[PDB]
DNA sequence: TCTAAGAACTCTGATGTCAGTAGATTACACT
């Protein structure tokens, strides 16, 4: 970090009461925060998915697909619905 | 011709004491 100790160039607070008042402004932001995160991973949990082959495009299929491309998701599949 | 008022002692039960233990309350503090 040596080049970069302006970072140290700082003040504080003196009222304390100030202060606490800024932690509880933070305090209740946070608070409702906490909550609608917690109900959008509710949502996202959910529906979150991943693609186990890349894709190309073009005015034809692609058919000269790698051995890696169908067998990757051939275990996707067998890893997941019995 | 005797029946209670006055002792006396021990014992029981509460109140306050000290030392030590540990919990909950209250301050202190975050940039």
């Amino acid at each position: 970090g040596r080049t970069d100790l302006l970072r140290l160039r700082r003040r504080f607070m003196r009222d304390q009461e100030k202060l606490s008042l800024m932690y509880a402004r933070k305090g209740v932001a946070e608070q409702k925060r906490e909550k609608e995160i917690k109900s959008e991973l509710k949502m996202k949990q959910d529906a979150q998915v991943v693609l186990y082959r890349s894709y190309r495009h073009g005015d034809l299929p692609d058919i000269q697909i790698k051995h890696s491309s169908l067998i990757t998701p051939l275990q996707a599949v067998a890893q997941r619905d019995p």
